[PDB]
């Protein structure tokens, strides 16, 4: 029993983190095989920020300008190249701790674990979701750029996020490991801001199922709704539309609890319209949307 924000064990990723320094800027890199990946803004200077031409900035670099350190061991850079908004620094040594891995871009509403790192040293690990507006509500301080987000399937690390920036509202943005930003954010100085966000409906329903599995039942009712009528309510409360695919994805949890999805939808509608009247669900006084159906199954059997 119990239900927590649970991250994947981080050991396989810890062994991949290195420190990358260019000029006076130090941040984190990801060392896999004989390549270190890091944000390309490591080559920026304070004066470059309005409209850096990264192609020019990189042509002006040499391998010796990148200092890469894996703990107390310096790695020799033997090649450098840009891939979208990341840099690929080829090093003379393959990382002996390289896990089986994949680079995998995630969808809004998916979750992942973040290993926050400073000066190439892991500091902590927490669970995050990719918001509908392609930001993440992370916890990151100066020096954390190049920290990565990941999931683990069996022995294989699926890297899905590399950290690049903090937006004015305190939320975060970054890229996939191919260097392509999530959302309409750019690695240059602008007034960019997180766009309007919505609540991830399928995840709220998954979390309601988690609650039922853990003995919280007060919000259940005898009613069922139609998908159409539920989506009318969803729109009014800034929730994402619920699709039949979502209903299908929730099938296993519906079967385990004996509560049909559209029955749970009627409970959600009442919670949106009436609130919780001073009660809590899984220790929360608000509807939590950062657990996916898979996250719930993983933790609730
Ligand atoms: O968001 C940033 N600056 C505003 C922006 C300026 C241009 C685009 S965003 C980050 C903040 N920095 C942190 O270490 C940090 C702090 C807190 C939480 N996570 C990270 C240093 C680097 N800095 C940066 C510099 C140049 C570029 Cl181009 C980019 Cl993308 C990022």
């Amino acid at each position: 029993s119990g239900f927590r924000k649970m991250a994947f064990p981080s050991g396989k990723v810890e062994g991949c983190m290195v420190q990358v320094t260019c000029g006076t800027t130090t941040l984190n890199g990801l060392w896999l095989d004989d390549v270190v990946y890091c944000p390309r803004h490591v080559i920026c200077t304070s004066e470059d920020m309005l409209n850096p031409n990264y192609e020019d900035l990189l042509i002006r670099k040499s391998n010796h300008n990148f200092l890469v350190q894996a703990g107390n061991v310096q790695l020799r850079v033997i090649g450098h190249s840009m891939q979208n908004c990341v840099l690929k620094l080829k090093v003379d040594t393959a990382n002996p701790k390289t896990p089986k891995y994949k680079f995998v871009r995630i969808q809004p509403g998916q979750t992942f674990s973040v290993l926050a790192c400073y000066n190439g040293s892991p500091s902590g690990v927490y669970q995050c979701a990719m918001r509908p507006n392609f930001t993440i509500k992370g916890s990151f301080l100066n020096g954390s750029c190049g920290s990565v987000g990941f999931n683990i399937d069996y022995d294989c690390v699926s890297f899905c996020y590399m950290h690049h920036m903090e937006l004015p509202t305190g939320v975060h943005a970054g890229t996939d490991l191919e260097g392509n930003f999530y959302g309409p954010f750019v690695d240059r100085q602008t007034a960019q801001a997180a766009g309007t966000d919505t609540t991830i409906t399928v995840n709220v329903l998954a979390w309601l199922y988690a609650a039922v599995i853990n003995g919280d039942r007060w919000f259940l009712n005898r009613f069922t709704t139609t998908l159409n009528d539920f989506n009318l309510v969803a729109m009014k409360y800034n929730y994402e539309p619920l699709t039949q695919d979502h209903v299908d994805i929730l099938g296993p949890l519906s079967a385990q609890t004996g509560i049909a999805v559209l029955d749970m939808c009627a409970s959600l509608k009442e919670l949106l319209q009436n609130g919780m009247n001073g009660r809590t669900i899984l220790g929360s006084a608000l509807l939590e949307d950062e657990f996916t159906p898979f996250d719930v199954v993983r933790q609730c059997s």
